[PDB]
């Protein structure tokens, strides 16, 4: 995985924390998940902070209020800069010995969840692209007029970027909205039924499922059952599609046991019945589906049980995607952010080369 700096820009530290970024003359923060926080409330980067004061962390509005829900990163709150979303900002970079750099950093988005951006930036040794987590369909990357000089793309000399499924055998995701209409069906069919036919999404504990819950939810009526909302206390357009309560059709509640209670018509926050009548429950479980270059697309629920279905959904671009955006930005150089499960750097690496000037 990427280790936070970029050779053309080492002075900023970009998803990591920690170790050699402990001397950045500026962080960034492309979105808030735990692998793009390693070192970000680390007392060695407490006790650098206090030291270095020209020193600020960056990030989209959304990130900035949702990194400062949490307690453990309040000391943040004083040298928190958002930049707005494809709005070109000048950052200048501080040698604490007598160095002063410019730079321009425009934010784009990324797809991948709430805050999620892109950080194009452009100095005096190149543009480069951050690309962060992404996922962005075929045309996007063609629509965002400040990847673009006069018709075409910019110049680019660097593409740090996801190859999270940067391998042949992902060739095709199916596409947001039809992995929403899909799980939408889904849920529609069964929570119709009765009052007391309830789903569990059962998702893993991180950003990026709520713009399903609020489909969910916009469309049927319901609030989405969740442990925590907090983090959405100034986000109205997705806070009034969760609730605490455990009094709904649509719950997305966790815990370390939640599979065993879901396997005893139990759902993680222990309701089992309303006015003594057993509720029925089906488990529905977003998970990465694909499909290959020579086959065709599928449904994107899988039926694993009576009870229990996978959903195709996807936090990052299918293989297709990536070759797609990386042969449209045309840089000199790509380099895999992420080496996927059973690939090395090598093959990922020489996948992308053909795509790339040097
Ligand atoms: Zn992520
Ligand atoms: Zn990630
Ligand atoms: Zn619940």
């Amino acid at each position: 995985s990427f280790e936070g700096q970029m050779a053309e820009y080492p002075t900023i530290s970009i998803d990591r924390f920690d170790r050699e970024n402990l001397r950045a003359r500026a962080y960034f923060l492309s979105h808030c998940h735990k692998d793009h926080m390693k070192g970000l409330r680390a007392p060695t980067l407490k006790r650098r902070l206090e030291c270095s004061l020209k020193v600020y962390l960056y990030c989209s509005p959304v990130t900035k209020e949702l990194l400062l829900t949490s307690p453990k990163y309040r000391f943040w709150k004083k040298r928190i800069i958002s930049i707005e979303i494809e709005t070109p900002t000048q950052i200048s970079l501080v040698d604490e010995s007598g160095e002063k750099e410019e730079i321009v950093v425009t934010l784009l988005p990324a797809g991948h969840c709430p805050g999620s951006v892109m950080f194009l930036f452009q100095g005096n040794n190149g543009t480069v692209l951050y690309t962060g987590d992404f996922r962005l369909a075929q045309g996007e990357a063609a629509r965002m007029e400040l990847l673009h000089s006069g018709g075409r793309v910019k110049d680019i000399q660097s593409v740090y970027l996801d190859t999270t499924f940067c391998d042949p055998r992902f060739y095709q995701i199916p596409s947001r909205e039809e992995c929403l209409s899909g799980v939408l069906e889904l849920v529609r069919s069964w929570i119709t039924r009765s009052p007391y036919h309830v789903v569990w999404l059962n998702c893993k504990a991180a950003y990026g499922y709520e713009y399903l819950f609020t489909n969910l939810s916009e469309e049927l009526g319901v609030q989405v059952h969740v442990n925590k909302l907090d983090m959405f206390r100034n986000m109205p357009e997705i806070l009034h599609h969760l609730t605490t309560d455990r009094n709904t059709q649509i719950h997305a509640c966790r815990h370390p046991k939640a599979e065993e209670y879901f396997q005893w018509s139990k759902l993680p926050c222990g309701i089992t019945s309303r006015n003594r009548i057993p509720l029925h429950i089906i488990s529905i479980k977003p998970s990465t589906m694909w499909f290959g270059e020579r086959s065709r697309k599928t449904n994107v629920i899988v039926r694993t049980g009576e009870s229990s279905y996978r959903a195709c959904f996807s936090f990052h671009s299918s293989y297709s995607e990536i070759k797609d955006f990386l042969s449209y930005l045309c840089p000199v150089n790509a380099y895999p952010n992420v080496i996927p499960v059973g690939t090395t750097m090598d093959k990922v690496v020489e996948i992308l080369k053909p795509l790339c000037r040097s």
